[PDB]
């Protein structure tokens, strides 16, 4: 699949609302991620102990590794579907080392939409929400490819 130049500038237009707040974006992505689906924070060694939205808001670990999430899709939908070197590196990790299924890439992505159709309404229209939409599935169908070819079904 393929974004026009349209989709991607509303992709890049929200996400630069995004970017003036990477850290508090993290957070609360990752807050509507483990509420919606808690199985996903199992797969965190780290943050598996976390009880409450409130041990997850102080937690000073989990906004770290939020803001490296972050930075890391802001960097893959930057190149606007020339993704193919920053992907390695994730796909291998996620694949091998984390081994988190295609499913819960899924999940993160329905994370993601949800907190910017609540923090940015007036730039995530629904011409907007479809284009990030497809971003989204470009990444995910792309990583898949990448899974099978490392050996692991995801
Ligand atoms: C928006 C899609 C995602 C991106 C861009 C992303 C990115 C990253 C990055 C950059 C790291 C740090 C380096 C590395 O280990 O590769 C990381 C670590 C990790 N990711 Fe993801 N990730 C994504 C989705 C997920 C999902 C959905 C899960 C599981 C529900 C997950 C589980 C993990 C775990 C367990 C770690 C290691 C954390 C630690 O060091 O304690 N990731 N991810």
């Amino acid at each position: 699949m393929v974004l026009s130049e349209g989709e991607w500038q509303l992709v890049l237009h929200v996400w630069a609302k995004v970017e003036a707040d990477v850290a508090g974006h993290g957070q609360d992505i990752y807050i509507r991620l483990f509420k919606s689906h808690p199985e996903t924070l199992e797969k965190f060694d780290r943050f598996k102990h976390l009880k409450t939205e409130a041990e997850m808001k102080a937690s000073e670990d989990l906004k770290k590794q939020g803001v490296r999430v972050l930075t890391a899709l802001g960097a893959i939908l930057k190149k606007k579907g020339h993704h193919e070197a920053e992907l390695k590196p994730l796909a291998q990790s996620h694949a091998t080392k984390h081994k988190i299924p295609i499913k819960y890439l899924e999940f993160i992505s329905e994370a993601i939409i949800h907190v910017l159709h609540s923090r940015h309404p007036g730039n995530f229209g629904a011409d907007a929400q479809g284009a990030m939409n497809k971003a989204l599935e470009l990444f995910r169908k792309d990583i898949a490819a990448k899974y099978k070819e490392l050996g692991y079904q995801g």
